Order: structure tokens, then C-alpha cells, then sequence
């Protein structure tokens, strides 16, 4: 919450991909059909960047 | 300086913006009108990254 009384979306927030080769952070299809979907999350703090 | 004899400007220069939020990395404006300023300062080296 910013000092206004705004939400504030962290720059901390994560992105986890499907693991793949020991990683999270490249993916690559390998298949021949696919689909995607986003599942989120919410967590709050109080300027201390502790969620 | 360089060891051409002509001026380098550093990549470790530093900027400051007005401290908003526990923060002086990211400000924004919250009232009806602004103005901005610039204030410049110089610091010498000698390859040693120390000013
Ligand atoms: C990938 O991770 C598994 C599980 O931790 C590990 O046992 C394995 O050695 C890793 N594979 C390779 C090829 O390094
Ligand atoms: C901002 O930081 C100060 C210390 O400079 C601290 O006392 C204060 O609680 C912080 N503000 C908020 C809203 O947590």
C-alpha cells in the first residue's frame, strides 16, 4: 500500500515456468499440441518487501 | 582521464530523485501542478573507480 493509499504492484513478484531439464526458467514445447494457462498467487507487506 | 589524455565519463555516476516512500529509486507526482530541477555535480578519478 503506497503512502496515497494505492495498491503498489512489487517488482519482486516471481514467475515460475514447469520445470524442464533441471530449470524453471526456459521451456520449450516439445510435443505436438499444447496449451497454456496462469495460475496467480497474492501476497501482501508493509514496505519491507517481507510477503 | 583516459590513457589517450581525453575526458571519460563514468558508468558508476549516480543519480538521485526526491525520497517518496522509504524510497528515492522510483517518484511520482500526487498534487495538482510540478516543476522540475536539475542539480549536477563533478568528482575526479583516477582509474581506480574511487571519486
Ligand atoms: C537433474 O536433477 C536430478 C534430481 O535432483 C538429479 O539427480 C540429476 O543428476 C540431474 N540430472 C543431470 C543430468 O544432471
Ligand atoms: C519508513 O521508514 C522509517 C525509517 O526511516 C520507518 O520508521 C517507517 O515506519 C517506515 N514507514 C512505514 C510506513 O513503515
Amino acid at each position: 500500500l503506497s503512502g496515497y493509499g494505492q495498491p503498489i504492484a512489487s517488482a519482486l513478484s516471481n514467475i515460475t515456468l514447469p520445470m524442464q531439464d533441471n530449470n524453471t526458467d526456459v521451456y520449450c514445447i516439445r510435443s505436438n499440441q499444447f496449451s497454456v494457462y496462469v495460475h496467480s498467487t497474492c501476497k501482501s507487506s508493509l514496505w519491507d518487501n517481507v510477503f
